[PDB]
């Protein structure tokens, strides 16, 4: 019982930043437990269980980019997408705003989370709802 998690997005967004919290210890393993049950986490850092499309809230080409993916693996080869908006920290230089992160994620049916690698902030509630989101479609 595998959970490979595929993480994709934009240049410089964050990616391997998450990863690398995440694990792992690029390919990074790591056993969490979640929400009473233990899960095994096989996250790949590609530049699949579940896809986690990464985009910057200072960057809003990538996430314009986040959303032509979503729609693309829509109508590619079914699996959980989480649609994360990383680096929150940098609230002055902020090009997306959460609502419109979150009422974007809505629409296109993505699970929707704001994370900080630089302050390790909702990293760990990323890789758990990735875990529930994946036993929902399950
Ligand atoms: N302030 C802040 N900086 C961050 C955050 N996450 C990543 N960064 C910074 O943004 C840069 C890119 O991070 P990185 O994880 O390498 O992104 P990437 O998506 O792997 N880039 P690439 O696809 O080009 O390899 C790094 O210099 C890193 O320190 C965050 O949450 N806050
Ligand atoms: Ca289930
Ligand atoms: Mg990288």
């Amino acid at each position: 019982s595998v959970y490979k998690v595929l993480l994709l997005g934009a240049p410089g967004v964050g990616k391997s930043a998450l990863a690398r919290i995440f694990g792992g210890v690029h390919t990074y393993d790591r056993s969490i437990v979640v929400d009473g049950e233990e899960a095994s986490l096989m996250v790949y850092d590609i530049w699949g269980d579940a896809y986690v499309i990464v985009y910057s809230v200072t960057d809003k080409g990538s996430f314009e980019k986040a959303s032509e993916l979503r729609v693309q693996l829509r109508r590619a080869r079914d699996v959980p997408i989480i649609l994360v908006g990383n680096k929150s920290d940098l609230v002055r230089s902020r090009e997306v705003s959460v609502d419109e992160g979150r009422a974007c994620a809505v629409v296109f049916d993505c699970k929707f989370i704001e994370t900080s690698a630089a302050l390790h902030h909702n990293v760990q509630a990323l890789f758990e709802g990735v875990v529930r989101q994946i036993r929902l479609r399950r």
